[PDB]
């Protein structure tokens, strides 16, 4: 069975440390860059409202066949997607969705990825820009009303719309509506950028991270074990199908860290930190790459 990797660092900053994100990320860097990913829990009273246009939120999610690599050898609203997502998970595990242990979904996910006897297919609302129906965070752009008690979140530095995105030389957040077993494979960001991820609500998002000092080790294991048909593909195209069990990387000496990102918690990925993961159930996430 799947052996869970060690847990990545979790930080619970005080209200003083929560004042500036870039200053806090720079301070946790000596530890967090050695694990690739880290989790940040805001103070208990920091609860931003959900500001998406729920009435008109409509999308067609992508189809994900979990074992498509091993096999080589519908429009929804937010409500209707949640109904499908909860029905899928409760039927699959034969129990209420909130009662399924996170370790069981994790163990079953990686079994289905390498299973040729069972073909499980899920859907992922992963191609949703914040310009379509608004960001999950409140913003002061006029397109939606802002209550007085919500203005601090529209101006907060932890609002992903207020993160610095311009790199020095001579973009808006994206949304993810997940269900059980919907996943994203191993990849790094463009220009080796940072990324910050916020789970607005729903069941946890399970993460796996590799520190940047082991990036070549991971790419070497990929070169050895990924399907030969995709071996000569460039990294940008290969990372569309870089599905690999974390234990396989750990067996080859690649350090891997995990975490369960729960509602209201941040996940930061450091430069050139390979990461992957899957969703425990119906949830809503927002992500953006930022610069330091
Ligand atoms: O789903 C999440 O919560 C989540 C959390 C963190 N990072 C990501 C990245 C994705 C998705 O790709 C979007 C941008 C990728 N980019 C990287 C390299 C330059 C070109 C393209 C994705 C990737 C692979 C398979 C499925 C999906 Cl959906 N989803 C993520
Ligand atoms: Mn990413």
């Amino acid at each position: 069975e799947f052996v869970p990797p060690p847990e990545c660092p979790v930080f619970e900053p005080s209200w003083e440390e929560f004042t500036d994100p870039l200053s806090f990320i720079g301070r946790i860097r000596p530890l967090a860059e050695k694990t690739g990913i880290c989790k940040i829990r805001p103070p208990k009273d920091w609860q931003p409202p959900f500001a998406c246009e729920v009435k008109s939120f409509r999308f067609t999610p992508r189809v994900q066949r979990l074992n498509e690599l091993e096999a080589m050898t519908r429009e929804y609203t937010l409500q209707s997607f949640g109904e499908m997502a909860d029905n899928f998970k409760s039927d699959y595990f034969n129990m209420p969705v909130h009662m399924v242990p996170t370790e069981l979904v994790e163990k079953e996910f990686w079994r289905l990825v390498s299973s040729i006897e069972e073909d499980v297919i899920v859907e992922y609302g992963a191609d949703i820009s914040s310009k379509d129906f608004g960001s999950g965070f409140p913003v002061k752009d006029g397109r939606r009303k802002i209550l007085p008690e919500e203005e601090e979140y529209a101006l907060s530095g932890w609002n992903l719309n207020n993160m610095p995105v311009l790199e020095q030389s001579v973009k808006v957040p994206w949304l993810y509506v997940g269900m059980c077993f919907s996943s994203f494979c191993w990849h790094i960001e463009d220009h080796w950028s940072y990324s910050i991820n916020y789970l607005h609500w729903g069941e946890p998002k399970t993460w796996y991270g590799v520190p940047s000092h082991a990036a070549e080790q991971l790419e070497e294991v990929m070169r050895e074990l990924a399907p030969e048909l995709f071996e000569s593909q460039p990294d940008l195209l290969h990372q569309l199908v870089t599905i690999m069990n974390p234990n396989v990387l750990m067996e080859h000496g690649v350090p891997v860290y995990r975490t369960n990102q729960c509602a209201g918690e941040f996940v930061v990925t450091f430069p050139r930190a390979y990461h992957s993961g899957f969703n425990q159930g119906y949830n809503f996430a927002e992500a953006v790459n930022f610069c330091t």
